């Protein structure tokens, strides 16, 4: 089997990208994040505490034929962003872009934080990181590609996000028209339940390209792009009137900058992110301080190649038996 569906932008600087899914029978279909950072899937619900629901669409299981309680578990899970949600958790049968899964843990919140209230347009989460790290309690549950693998032609998914446009989640098959020239496979470290993978150097701009090792996580369901201290350094001072702001809480820079490019290495392969893909708008409404796309990930423990470098590049997440992770330029 295969499945493909369309994942948009929820606004129009990227802040995340939406994915139409199925749940329950008859369907309810709700826009979730797709998250290669996290593998819990969870979505607001008929349970969730009404003052904490604004604008999202909600599961209700009560008007799901395939719905079953999974008695006993909860799940509650944070995110890096300092964002939270709980609950306890359903079966029930998910389809995305025309691949179903029945029996699949849908974790219904009855909390979440405010972060999640105040974005109507996602209705919860879609986790597509490593099943290990699933919170359900007692009983540990897997993802829905983790459910899905047996019966995929091929047990991969593809990620390929677009630049202020519709973009691509693909399960089963690598569609070889939506990249240019060949994928660069490179090795993934499961050992933190993340797609986690070191890349090889970078460059800024036109400047000659720094080869260092960057281990780092490919995590669609973080915008930035979060990397060491140095090499973050090294691209601002590439931008006119660029500094550090500990009030804002990063890297801004002069509206009126024509951002460098940023190149990242696969192998001895190179993903180029435009300039403008790394332009995150005015700080506050009307204001000529702009906030940059890559930002330290100087204590958050970890580099983070989120969407502002996957959108770059169509990416193959390898779930064979020694996964691994493919870039392509496109």
């Amino acid at each position: 089997s295969t499945g493909s569906a369309t994942t948009t932008p929820i606004d129009s600087l990227d802040d995340a990208y939406i994915t139409p899914v199925q749940i329950g029978t008859p369907a309810q279909t709700l826009n979730l994040d797709f998250d290669t950072g996290s593998s819990d899937l969870w979505v607001f619900s008929s349970e969730t505490t009404a003052s904490e629901v604004d604008g999202q669409t909600i599961y209700t299981p009560s008007k799901s034929t395939t719905a079953k309680l999974l008695s006993g578990a909860t799940w509650s899970i944070s995110y890096g962003d300092g964002s939270s949600s709980s609950g306890d958790v359903y079966t029930d049968t998910v389809s995305v872009g025309g691949l179903t899964v029945t029996g699949q843990a849908v974790e219904s919140a009855k909390k979440v934080s405010s972060s999640f209230t105040e974005d109507s347009t996602i209705d919860g989460l879609l986790g597509l990181a490593f099943s290990t790290l699933n919170t359900v309690s007692p009983t540990q549950q897997k993802t829905f590609f983790d459910n899905a693998k047996a019966s995929l032609d091929s047990p991969v998914f593809t990620a390929d996000l677009g630049y202020h446009a519709p973009g691509t989640y693909n399960f089963g098959f690598i569609d070889t028209t939506a990249y240019t020239g060949s994928i660069t496979y490179t090795a993934v470290s499961t050992k933190q339940g993340f797609w986690e993978w070191t890349s090889t150097g970078y460059a800024v701009g036109s400047g000659t390209f720094k080869s260092t090792s960057i281990d780092g996580i490919a995590d669609t369901g973080t915008t930035l792009l979060y990397l060491p201290a140095t090499v973050v350094s090294a691209y601002w001072a590439q931008v006119s009137g660029a500094k550090s702001s500990s009030s804002v809480g990063g890297y801004v820079f002069p509206c009126s900058a024509t951002l460098p490019s940023f190149t990242f290495g696969v192998g001895s392969a190179r993903i180029v992110i435009p300039g403008d893909y790394i332009d995150f708008g005015p700080i506050s409404t009307g204001s000529s301080s702009c906030f940059g796309g890559i930002q330290s990930s100087a204590g958050i423990g970890i580099n983070i190649f989120g969407d502002v470098a996957l959108k770059a590049a169509f990416v193959v997440f390898n779930g064979a038996t020694t996964p691994t992770l493919g870039f392509a330029s496109k």
